[PDB]
């Protein structure tokens, strides 16, 4: 589309060469700014060389800029059951004589557990005594050894993705395409580098926006039926038990097993309970439907709606009322990149075919512009009151770019120059007036809204008592001379009207 | 729906097994404990209950008395019964608007 706010921070910085035997470039290397733009623009970063007469662009696009935390920690916490065995033995021998283990030993396993397997998980080996008679399966009188183990397991192997964050630094997404051709996205952050792809480091700064009630939320997500929700979650490994921050594990393919080696648990997780020589064991571990303050997909906490947008690295996003937000500039820095240029530019000469769109308003003023050349694109635009480059194609096709006019009545002559030639081209046209829109119900905000243009807000007699009757040449003097006669006939007859109201009010009582 | 409490804060659910008595008094804590209340020389199962040895019985310091004159070394009582601490209820208990039954 179109484009604006150009820079050319850093021409004429390139020490090349003959450029392998006809024309070509190294690199060029400097540092720029670009400012804040409305949602669905882009900027253009034109180049130039003391050789070649004109240069590629660098376009960026904006989409949405949507409210999202940075990744401080990554987990994955899976659920838990209870599961528990144990074993009734007799003394027999010295081995039993008054207690199980002497003064330190914990390793409760004759050989004999299944606690050596791969699907067991974690557990803690305790043993306690037994009693003593027939009923309880010796013949002495004196507490015999019973050991017992318990462990969790995961039937399902419903996994669940934490990321805390307490933060909430406004982001949004950039679509980058480089004057190569290649074109791709990434999410720049405020203030963290965006993984510089071939020099370029554009990166996004905010106006560090406050929060109403943004105290402890995080991002957790699941993975199967992909359901979100909002809720406080733990921290890192040195944690509490009491809320969301069970046991968790090290990776998501070592979540759906609770083996060790990966998995993390501080303790008091899972109880144990005998009678007589039984060993149950009770389920204590929360699931993620049990704390406090557990929001779902759809959240209206305070003037923020939390919706779900559909992007990569992230599904948590929200969008207030109109903001207009102070200022939203970029950061670019280049560290090495190549860009062939032709320098064989040809005549070439364009001209304008239509105009519209609004005032100075958002989307402003769209003109067609047609031009017919060889070259594929060297072309650049430039004139008062606003700057538009665009590119071309190959023949002869037709162009839709958009420029910033202060005036209803668009007759000016502009200088338009494709490459090292140059012409002069004309717009006529009508334009009108569109305001801010306003509210209905029924429609939410998506991603934000960047600046509205509400300066004047004043009526202008140029463009207004213009239109009501015509406009000629020298018949303005007739025409008001014409608006007076009819205004002395009309006060004349409302005059006479009331007169002959009061005479009728008056008499006949 | 998590549903508040008006006077729930310290309750525990100590039952007897011979006698299959019941009753609502505030108990203690983990091994970590203080004395003067509920939570006397513990172990580690009722089966390992009824003797009083090392390996699962806790005790954490001072719980029973030594005096003596002239030698005699006699010890006096000090461990309080069930029946001792304060907010001591039964099976029937209808403390707030809550009917604790069994
Ligand atoms: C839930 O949110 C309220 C209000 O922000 C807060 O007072 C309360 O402590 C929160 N609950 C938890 C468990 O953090
Ligand atoms: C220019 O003429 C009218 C003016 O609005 C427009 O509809 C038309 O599509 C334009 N011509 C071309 C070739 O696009
Ligand atoms: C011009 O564009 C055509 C098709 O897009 C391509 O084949 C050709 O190589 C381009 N020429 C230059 C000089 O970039
Ligand atoms: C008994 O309950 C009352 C009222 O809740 C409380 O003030 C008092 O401290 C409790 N006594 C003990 C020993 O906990």
């Amino acid at each position: 589309e179109s484009c604006d706010e150009m820079v050319h921070a850093d021409s004429k910085l390139v020490s090349c060469r003959q450029g392998s035997g006809n024309m070509k470039e190294c690199v060029t290397t400097g540092r720029a700014l670009l400012p804040a733009v409305n949602p669905g623009q882009e900027a253009c970063l034109h180049f130039t060389a003391p050789g070649s007469p004109d240069s590629k662009c660098l376009k960026i696009k904006v989409k949405r800029i949507n409210l999202k935390c940075k990744k401080s920690s990554s987990y994955f916490v899976p659920d838990a059951r209870s599961r528990c065995t144990s074993v009734r033995r007799c003394r027999w021998a010295g081995d039993c004589q008054s207690g199980c283990p002497p003064h330190s030993t914990s390793n409760s396993f004759s050989d004999d557990w299944a606690g050596k397997m791969d699907r067991a998980g974690l557990g803690f080996s305790g043993c306690s005594d037994g009693c003593g008679g027939a009923a309880c399966g010796c013949f002495n009188a004196a507490p015999s050894c019973i050991f017992w183990r318990k462990w969790v397991e995961n039937p399902h192997g419903i996994i669940w993705k934490v990321s805390p964050c307490a933060a909430w630094v406004p982001s949004a997404v950039i679509e980058l395409t480089m004057p190569s051709g290649e074109v791709r996205t990434f999410h720049p952050m405020s203030g963290i580098p965006t993984q510089v792809f071939k020099g370029v480091s554009v990166t996004y700064l905010g106006s560090d926006m406050e929060v109403s009630g943004l105290t402890d939320l995080c991002e957790i997500e699941e993975l199967k039926s992909k359901k979100l929700a909002l809720a406080p979650c733990n921290q890192a490994g040195m944690g509490v038990v009491g809320k969301v921050g069970e046991i968790q594990c090290s990776s998501e393919e070592s979540a759906r097993t609770i083996k060790k080696d990966g998995c993390i648990w501080n303790a008091d997780l899972v109880g144990i309970e005998l009678r007589v020589d039984d060993a149950v064991c009770y389920s204590k571990i929360t699931s993620v439907e049990a704390v406090a303050n557990y929001s779902a997909i759809p959240t209206t906490i305070g003037g923020l709606r939390f919706e779900r947008s559909h992007d990569s690295l992230g599904k948590i996003s929200g969008s207030p009322l109109d903001i207009t937000a102070i200022r939203g500039s970029f950061s670019v820095n280049y560290r090495g990149l190549r860009l062939s240029l032709s320098e064989i530019t040809a005549t070439c000469t364009g001209e304008v075919t239509n105009v519209s769109g609004c005032y100075s308003c958002m989307t402003g003023a769209k003109v067609s512009i047609k031009l017919h050349s060889s070259k594929n694109s060297t072309a650049h635009v430039r004139c008062k009151g606003d700057e538009t480059a665009f590119s071309v194609l190959e023949g002869v096709h037709s162009y839709t770019v958009s420029l910033s006019f202060d005036h209803a009545v668009v007759d000016e002559q502009c200088q338009l120059n494709c490459g090292g030639h140059e012409s002069q081209v004309t717009l006529k046209g009508n334009l009108i007036f569109l305001d801010v829109p306003k509210f209905v119900d029924g429609s939410y905000m998506q991603t934000y809204h960047s600046s509205v243009p509400t300066g004047a807000n004043i009526p202008s007699p140029t463009d207004w008592l213009n239109a009501l009757f015509g406009n000629g040449l020298s018949r303005w003097i007739l025409g008001v001379i014409g608006v007076l006669l009819g205004g002395l006939a009309l006060f004349f007859l409302i005059m006479s009207l009331f007169k002959l109201g009061t005479k009728q009010v008056f008499r006949s009582r």
